[PDB]
């Protein structure tokens, strides 16, 4: 693991370190707040706040009920179908670890060491500079490995 930050303040947004090319590893480590809602990890063209920076993946876990974790695409500030995965391996209350893998065609997500989805890129993974976490979460750790 390569240029890793270690307890960020919430909300984080940082530039990534180099160019995103298949086989390079996103991990975040961190834990769900007992009161959570939910999180977010966006990865972002650029760090704009108005017009909002278009956002290839959105990577976002729920917690009411059984919970869920949506993903989207926001480009132009309009945001595409959504990909809802129903078995969420996160727990308020309890600690993870997401890695994102970029492949040439998708990122694949695994939670705690078990693959949980894949998302078909939208936006070519090349314009993907910037890297944001926003709501109720504590990050550890993030790290890269760049292939
Ligand atoms: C129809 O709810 C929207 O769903 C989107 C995901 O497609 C996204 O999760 C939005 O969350 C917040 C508001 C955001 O990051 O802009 C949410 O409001």
């Amino acid at each position: 693991l390569q240029n890793i930050i270690y307890n960020p303040v919430i909300p984080f947004v940082g530039t990534i370190p180099d160019q995103l090319d298949p086989g390079t590893l996103i991990v975040i480590r961190g834990h769900v707040p007992s009161d959570a809602d939910r999180f977010q990890v966006d990865l972002q063209n650029g760090s704009s706040v108005k017009p909002r920076a278009d956002v290839a993946f959105h990577f976002n876990p729920r917690f009411k009920r059984a919970g869920c974790i949506v993903c989207n695409t926001l480009i132009n500030e309009k945001w595409g179908r959504e990909e809802i995965t129903y078995d969420t391996p996160f727990k308020r209350e309890k600690s993870f670890e997401i890695v994102i893998m970029v492949l040439k065609d998708k990122f694949q997500v695994a939670v705690n060491g078990k693959h949980t989805l894949l998302y078909g890129h939208r936006i070519g993974p090349e314009k993907i500079d910037t890297l944001g976490i926003y709501g109720k979460v504590n990050i550890h750790s993030i790290g890269f490995s760049f292939s």
